[PDB]
């Protein structure tokens, strides 16, 4: 069962794998496994996305061959800082670097510019047939009247699909906002003679206002890796924190996929935690206060960020980049 | 009135000009204009498109820098000749030399594959603008259910139209099957900062059978360039001839768009007409009888198809590129 480490390693806290049989066989088959994560650089990156970057450390210590594709195309057509490229590029640079600080063996990572892909005739050439073998129907259950709906919105996901066959991936890690387009990867597949991908879906952390994903666009809802120790206090002071639940609690979202994250990680309170489940239980049996869970989250959560922040912030020319980003 | 001589040339013949104004702006400012025509290599031609390439060569003569898209790619989004990349090819490189022995001057023409186009990323990039400034309603009615139409089919017309601001087209002749893509891309290009192009629309003849355009489909509804003076013959005897009838008419369109396209020509009937409109007037006041226009038309198409099935057949080569593709 050698097979049983490396899957556990890649399973662990994620969503869902579609499906846990498929990565077995393909674990089990000794066969390099190729696999990547797809993201926009769409802004500075806030915390969310270290669940997804702790995952693509897990992939790699698995043995999968990983690669990250700067989806910087898919953030244009999104409109991301305003379509501007550059920035788009600078928000690349600076995941680089936040990855690398965060822990992620970078070296063994393989960064793609989708522009390289972009660049390929015959990475249209997959855009076309997968768009053949696809209803308009199809994909339009993979993203709203016709009207509202402009067309490089049905491109997209064309663009996703391609980019997974491109790249002769056995395995696409993404959020749980990557499933659709992943579905639609696997339903077409067999028909255009290329892999069935392993779907790898990694949560992603609510809102910290309450009833929404972690984002760019309410600064006082994201935790981005810059803010300051005193901004992630006030944020994570009035974030939403229900008493005792544990469903939509953006807090112990961030307690379990962040903080816990980290193999040998503890959460002293004013009781000290050595596993999420035991502070989950704790929580829920009212024996852990709101107000106590946010300041001990808190204060953690800087440690985790102080060295991504210095990192980044202690780079001119990325700090110029970030800056320039803040701008638009 | 030198834009009138190059004007009327440009228009003799064409079912529209969106818009002619537009043109005369063109023609009257002096600067070098470029256009194009782009056309699925689908099949063996027939005397459809020797309407348009007669048209190729008025826009020649009338000093428009020419180009003719060899729209591969195109035919093999809508499965021409089985997807068969090759006999695609095959079908381009036979009607360049159609072209020639028709009587265009081919020298002055840069004959361009979609796949200089394809492997162009800044190509793409123009597919990707054109597709975010156009909903998929607008894109829709440039083209039925969502479940039947595979998307495919909404990136042939953004190809369609980045075609021709990638070539920074002028103008874009076509039949007027090409109309729909044509109006998308007028109503495109400003807001994308391309040139809006004057659209050129020639007539498409109409099928030999009855009440459906003239094409591939059914052999005997339609006069191949390689066809034997018998199949010719054959095909014009059994067409559809009203009698008194213009309208609908394949019989008369040819006459009018093939026959008498050939300045200086003449139709000897057992009459000798010096104008279309002449055999037509004849023809509605039933001066002319169906069968006796049938055996004139049918022995003058076969002059000008004895030279260009002549080209063809005689290069041993195309004969054998002609054989695949009628293979399939």
């Amino acid at each position: 069962v050698d097979v049983e480490e490396r899957f556990n390693r890649i399973a662990r806290n994620t969503v869902e794998i579609v499906t846990e049989e498929e990565l077995k066989g393909l674990l089990a088959s000794g066969a390099r496994i190729k696999g990547y994560i797809g993201y926009e650089p769409s802004g500075v990156a806030h915390i969310g996305w270290l669940v997804w970057m702790y995952k693509v450390k897990d992939l790699v210590e698995a043995g999968v061959d990983f690669s990250v594709l700067e989806a910087t195309w898919h953030a244009y057509i999104n409109d991301k800082l305003g379509g501007d490229m550059d920035l788009i590029r600078a928000a690349a640079r600076i995941v680089r670097r936040v990855m690398e600080a965060a822990g992620v063996p970078v070296e063994r990572v393989r960064f793609v510019d989708a522009e390289e892909l972009a660049s390929d005739k015959d990475y249209w050439g997959l855009v076309i047939r997968v768009a053949k073998r696809a209803s308009l129907a199809r994909v339009r259950r993979a993203l709203a009247e016709e009207a509202e709906v402009d067309a490089s919105k049905l491109i997209y996901p064309l663009m996703q699909v391609s980019d997974i066959f491109y790249m002769d991936l056995d395995i696409a890690l993404g959020g749980m906002d990557q499933r659709k387009a992943h579905m639609l990867a696997r339903d077409v597949a067999e028909k255009l003679g290329r892999k069935k991908p392993v779907a790898i879906h990694t949560p992603i952390i609510s809102s910290l206002q309450g009833p929404v994903k972690m984002s760019k666009s309410k600064p006082e809802t994201a935790v981005f890796v810059v803010d300051s120790d005193d901004d992630i206090r006030r944020k994570i002071r009035k974030a939403y924190c229900p008493a005792k639940q544990v469903q939509g609690n953006p807090v112990l979202e961030i307690a379990r996929y962040i903080l816990f994250a980290r193999d040998g990680f503890t959460l002293r309170v004013d009781v000290e935690y050595t596993s999420y489940e035991e502070l989950e239980r704790d929580y829920t049996d009212g024996r852990l206060h709101p107000l106590d869970l946010k300041n001990a989250v808190a204060e953690s959560l800087i440690e985790v960020v102080r060295p991504i922040r210095g990192a980044v912030l202690g780079d001119p020319a990325m700090k110029r980049a970030l800056e320039a980003i803040e701008g638009k």
